[PDB]
């Protein structure tokens, strides 16, 4: 009776507060991937999931759009801060098809074999881990033939024999294969409906997409079709609309705000001008990075270079704003806005 | 077509040992090895009856699950197994229903759990709207399709 | 209130003779590279931060015009003499797909993996170390692909899968692509100025 209850006060906590909402602190958008994996992780915490097989995504998407940064919140969500639930493998080390001794350690007679492996020894100490292959392309697809036995049934047996039951555990696969193809089709598909949008004023994927356009293209680059059969759920990450670009910018201006605040108590503020300013910065390509990149440029090295002449004294108001160029102003009455001359 | 024809009115051996002889000594490049096999066995691909059965084998094993842990007889007519054979790929094979089922059917038999909609014992019946739709069946022929939230 | 002193005693050290002017010494022109590696290097050394992510330049240009020289003197600035705080990395040797083996270090059960990787004993030796990898546009881009993990994060396993924490560090890619365009494109706009 204490078990049953202490089950349905973590449901009721998991009820309170989902991991769709613990997401959408971080990730900014991404609703069908956050809906994807949140929908999986409640089949698999509400008992509803095949003990024998595990769960297995694979995020695709363009550059800095919350791959790794989902899969990151995904193992602090089932984890929190322990890090022994979240085996991170970043496999663009895994270029060679020898690279898989990293994985399943190394034979009897040989150079590393009784430290065994290391994939096998961090699934010995957590079985219900949270893998994050990330980068999974850019490995030797040999070395992806690997995780079959791991994906299929959970196991991985080391050098030693030493077999490990990983069928617990949440493997999530970041990947930039077809990103092209993923952004070209997003951007299409939010053209196509900004047309209709406009046409009405005047009076999500397809499955054949993912089928025709990335099925050939994960066939392709992975080369095994069991590999890809393997994986539940093959996550896509779409690129960000605008109103996500000014939510990541505010974003990054509350980090730096949060910084300010707390290590040197600059109540640092702005407007939705810098917002609609430093989007400017923003590249399809790169994704969020380039908004954090824009903001380390225009905004914050303004702020160290202040922090270092000593005009940003403890408790000033320091308001952005665009005069196009940032410009920061220290407020200490509501006319008196005056502008920080920044010296080189 | 030869069916369809006279209603109008297995692997051969040739392709073993042509088509899949040579690719079998090109890949294991040893024909001793091969010829200890004793039984070169081949697996086909999976006809629509076959699906249909799978798809029953899936929503089974979930049946078997909803009644032995949470007590719900969990039911489903045959448009919904002919609406879940559409998410099998033959590159995939079985695997492809095993995560249709539980993309469509089991995810939302989890939402509604975690949302107490499901009570120990209750005939759920899965429908066809296509989107499935779980139709939670009191006593007689009420019927109320769950409202699972977000 | 010592260590803040000393911070502070530090901050008016680096505001006296900063990094721009100890670059003007040694660098000729460029100020605009000296400006932006200056205030990125500003932006760091005074807390602003973000200490998930490590920095990361890319100096772009043409033959002789100082890039290593401002990427050595840059780890000069911040490590004084100190060699373990410059990961020198002529990126000419990793021209090969297989040559990632000196950045992690042979796998278990080869030659080699004793010895452990390469880059990752140097950052294991200094986490805040300047890595200059030069003539980053030299080694082949499947082997600039192991810098991702040690980019965006600052971290990068070794053949015996020991990660080392690489965020303090401030990576620096030397390279000569786009050279004959930027130059052009120079002398273009020096021409349309005069
Ligand atoms: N949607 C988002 N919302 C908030 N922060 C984001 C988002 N996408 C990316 N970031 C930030 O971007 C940085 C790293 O992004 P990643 O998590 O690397 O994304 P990604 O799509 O893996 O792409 P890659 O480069 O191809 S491996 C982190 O600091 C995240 O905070
Ligand atoms: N702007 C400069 N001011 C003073 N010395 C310079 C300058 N640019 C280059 N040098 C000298 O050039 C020599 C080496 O130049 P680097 O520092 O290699 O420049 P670089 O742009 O890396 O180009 P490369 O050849 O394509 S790798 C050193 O002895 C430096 O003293
Ligand atoms: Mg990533
Ligand atoms: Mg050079």
């Amino acid at each position: 009776k204490y078990q049953e209850k202490q089950r349905k006060r973590e449901a009721e906590e998991r009820r309170r507060f989902p991991l769709e909402q613990r997401l959408k602190e971080h990730i900014i958008g991404q609703e069908s991937a956050i809906a994807t994996v949140g929908a999986a992780i409640r089949r698999k915490e509400n008992g509803w999931y095949d003990e024998e097989h595990p769960l297995v995504f694979l995020f695709l998407g363009s550059s800095g759009i919350g791959k790794t940064e989902l899969a990151k919140q995904t193992a602090k969500y089932m984890h929190k801060d322990a890090k022994k639930g979240f085996i991170r493998l970043d496999m663009s080390e895994f270029q060679e098809r020898h690279e898989v001794a990293k994985f399943i350690g190394s034979p009897p007679g040989y150079v590393g074999h009784e430290e065994g492996g290391q994939l096998t020894k961090k699934l010995k100490q957590c079985p219900n881990a949270v893998v994050l292959f990330d980068q999974v392309d850019k490995a030797h697809p040999d070395v992806l033939t690997i995780m079959l036995q791991l994906f299929d049934e959970g196991r991985l047996t080391d050098g030693k024999g030493k077999t490990i039951d990983c069928k617990d555990a949440i493997f999530i696969m970041t990947s930039n294969v077809a990103s092209d193809e993923i952004a070209q089709h997003a951007l299409q598909l939010r053209q196509e409906a900004l047309e209709m949008s406009r046409n009405r004023i005047a009076e999500t994927i397809s499955k054949n997409f993912k089928e025709n356009v990335i099925r050939p293209i994960l066939k392709a680059h992975f080369r095994r079709d069991e590999f890809l059969g393997r994986i539940n759920e093959i996550v896509y990450f779409l690129p960000f609309c605008h109103s996500e670009l000014i939510q990541l910018v505010n974003k990054e201006l509350n980090f730096w705000a949060k910084r300010a605040k707390q290590r040197h108590n600059i109540t640092l503020l702005w407007d939705r001008e810098v917002a609609d300013v430093l989007v400017d910065g923003y590249n399809v390509h790169y994704g969020a990075r380039s908004i954090k990149h824009e903001v380390e440029r225009r905004v914050v090295n303004q702020l160290a270079a202040a922090y270092e002449q000593d005009l940003l004294p403890g408790g000033c108001t320091l308001r952005i704003t665009v005069e196009p160029k940032l410009r920061l102003e220290i407020i200490d009455k509501d006319s008196k806005t005056r502008r920080l001359d920044i010296r080189a």
